[PDB]
């Protein structure tokens, strides 16, 4: 029976607020770039459509001695940081960006035809390009954002599947991780292994799975702390309707429609994709660059922060805008011609975060301990309660090895150092340790933080 | 804080458990099975059979699962908090009905290692020759037993050892034995009083028994290692009666292995130059039957039993197994290919074999609470942790925590389906072992008056009323 | 309520099962007496029960 | 999707325009107590969900 954490811990009277000066991104959104025989990147690939993953470290506060100390036991009991209010700053003056493909599977317009269409050659593609559903998602807590795609599987062996067979598809978890793709519409999955053809959609999500949040699974967790909060806007409408041209998997039954005969001697291609297409964006529904106040969420967490460790993970498309630029290859000549200029691309990456924090204490008892232990006991190590005796009597040192009179070649206790066990998975980073400060007079921030309680502006 | 101390060796089941004022009943309508006596009916072809082996002379298990005590209501539940506690069934009561009439059947082989009649004989008999097998039948021990538990019941039979190597094996060689435990199965042959073996590997004639017990194994229970447990929760009750007697004097008719010293006899001459087998096997015979004799039909009730169990059937199960061998009369007729012309003739006839099988399960079951300390959880999960799984253990602290839980995906799926075609994780450990099943578990009345059983159980101890 | 004051009760027999293994013509060659009438109607189900 | 000889269904036919039927089954509370069932005949009475 798990219980409300604000059964057991405690709240104090400090509060303190330390942030990053800014952070600044700059990459290419549609493909990395690297030497062409190295493998080694270049440039980093970056676009507004990446995720963002923020991993935040706190010191450790039993390290941080208080102004007055005196008010608990350090020995009986532990301090833990709790997480109040939190902000997202964005810069950039709104505007959006795009994408599309040199070439895609398509054959003309579905909308209106005088006539019908032509034979399927090979290769009609063509330069199309779209706008993505516009977006917007906060998320808060303690472990990763747990991600979900489709994907193939292990077909069941009866029949030995043949090449062109339709692939069963399988429901997927994962962790996100950085560098991860929005939703275009057209839903989290595997293209890299389900689409062959590999030109069906532009380049961006061409290589990588999209993902998407399962607010369900996520929140079905029994503790909550994946995340213990969110928020999102969204919307799409239609704009075009075209067709996929290439070979017909199945035909449709002919009762569901009658022959046709000459230009109808044939069934044109049955598939149909629409065309998805951003709308008008407001200043109003950003949902940035605004305080948020949290006393209770979901989940039993009430800001907690286990381990010194939060996540934030946030994702906008207001700000992919673009911009283009053209350098000269020769100042000279005055007649202008497309020889001359040499284009690149460049993408804009502005953040920043700003995170209250409240203080935070817990009395142990055996219930305590145990209770705790369940839940997930790496968190004991770092404290200093788990004992835990060692043995070791005796050692033989031989000394010295170099001496070449073999005694035992040597030293094998490097394994860990380890600490994070998802070192595995990589992501964005950054290191607050450093900034924290005692008062919230002297920030933008925190005053309001007073202002919403009030509470004296304090004297003078 | 940290385990203390107090008593056991094993202990009363009644010693810490306590009863509850509530009784229930539930049963099947009834069962039901036809077969062949002697053999499986399958395609030529096809390993799946068209008609299974049934007779009697199989054993028969039974195994009935329960509804969780936690999840099942009852006209007063006050008298109990579920937190610090749990429920579990107890077995006070049990019967067997049984409808058919009562008659024996009989099974004999085509080819039977047969050498002579010794109950008589007016000379000396005849030399070896080739394949002098014959068909005869007999009728088998009739036997009545009974067998309750919460735990597989176990039988014990021969087997051949490994033997050990200082002189290799010749050809012809009589392998020495290990008698041999194993777990009962469903359709296992009931000893004919021939031994429980392999005839299998150990006769390998094949043309030693009738058909019925040819091939498998007969296993016959081992009362001692089945009480021998500490528990006795193997089996907590049994009854058991049968008889026997002798019918006639054969041989077996082959080369002798080992033959008599003459040191033991005068060497013959003649007739007497040549000694006739020595081997001699009787004719077993079942005996006439009674109404009396039946140890069925009738309630049988409990109150001290030899084990320390008291009617306490863990994880919601129960074991029965039971032999008869009285209705054991298997019926024939015959199906005319040809139904036109009026002279009798042999081939106008194909013949079939088929038998009555009738069963039915009665039982009472009383209802019990366990009050929970480390102690009591120490002896359990010392006894068997298992049952400490199924439940939520009373609660695994005393603030529940939990296992990081499951919840699923699967209902339906994808046509991918690794997604269950490998079904629900865990065992049945065993799963492997093969025998009968049935559910009850939605039948249980709460009131006995309804029927035939229970209304005894109130004139045993009398109602004064039914309450509560 | 089988009947309306409290005798409760329906008196006729009730239950009865004829196979446990397959030769006969099965328990289901008869057809299957209770009924959600809308058994016509056809739709996705789930159980709850436990 | 079917096998074309046979009528058997290959895949079923689904789509977000179909409608959906959702049908629930309850287990009868009258089989199902509580912690404490004291405050009632159960008898004279009965018990529905809502």
């Amino acid at each position: 029976k798990v219980v409300s954490t604000d059964e057991y811990v405690a709240r104090t009277n400090i509060y303190y607020h330390a942030g990053t000066s800014r952070l600044l991104a700059v990459g290419h959104p549609y493909f990395p770039i690297k030497k062409p025989n190295n493998n080694k990147i270049l440039v980093p690939k970056v676009s507004g459509l990446q995720y963002r993953v923020f991993r935040i470290h706190l010191p450790d506060p039993n390290k941080f001695g208080f102004p007055d100390t005196s008010f608990y036991n350090p020995d009986t009991q532990r301090l833990v940081w709790a997480c109040v209010g939190v902000e997202v700053g964005r810069g950039q003056p709104l505007g959006v960006g795009i994408s599309g493909h040199p070439l895609l599977n398509k054959l003309d317009d579905t909308e209106n035809a005088s006539a019908y269409a032509a034979n399927a050659g090979v290769d009609n593609r063509e330069c199309i390009s779209m706008d993505y559903k516009q977006t917007q998602l906060c998320l808060i807590g303690c472990k990763p954002p747990i991600g979900e795609h489709w994907g193939k599987g292990s077909p069941c062996t009866n029949v030995a599947v043949n090449p062109g067979d339709c692939p069963p598809l399988e429901l997927i978890n994962t962790v996100i991780q950085d560098g991860d793709m929005v939703d275009t519409g057209f839903g989290a999955m595997d293209f890299t292994t389900l689409q062959a053809n590999k030109s069906e959609v532009p380049l961006d999500i061409c290589t990588s799975i999209c993902k998407y949040p399962d607010y369900i699974k996520m929140v079905s967790e029994p503790y909550g702390d994946s995340l213990f909060f969110y928020l999102r806007r969204e919307q799409m409408f239609v704009r075009h309707l075209f067709n996929r041209a290439g070979a017909v998997g199945e035909n449709v039954p002919d009762d569901l429609y009658i022959k046709g005969s000459g230009s109808t001697a044939n069934l044109a291609s049955s598939n149909y994709f629409p065309t998805p297409s951003g709308s008008m964006v407001t200043s109003d529904a950003q949902i940035f660059n605004k305080p948020y106040w949290l006393q209770r969420a979901q989940g039993h967490n009430n800001g907690i922060c286990w381990g010194n460790q939060l996540f934030v993970t946030v994702v906008d498309t207001t700000r992919s805008t673009n911009m283009s630029l053209c350098a000269a290859i020769s100042t000279s000549e005055t007649t202008y011609k497309n020889t001359n200029f040499k284009e690149y691309l460049r993408h804009g990456e502005e953040y920043d975060l700003q995170f209250i924090f409240q203080l935070c204490k817990i009395t142990l008892t055996a219930d305590v301990m145990t209770y705790i232990h369940s839940m997930n006991s790496t968190i004991l190590e770092d404290w200093n309660f788990g004992l835990q005796p060692p043995p070791g009597g005796t050692l033989e040192d031989t000394y010295r090895f170099v001496t070449s009179q073999a005694i035992a070649c040597q030293k094998h206790t490097p394994p860990a150092p380890k600490e994070d066990p998802l070192k595995k998975y990589t992501f964005w980073e950054v290191n607050l340790k450093e900034k924290f400060s005692a008062d919230l007079d002297q920030f933008p921030l925190g005053r309001k933080f007073l202002l919403q309680a009030g509470l004296k502006a304090k004297p003078k």
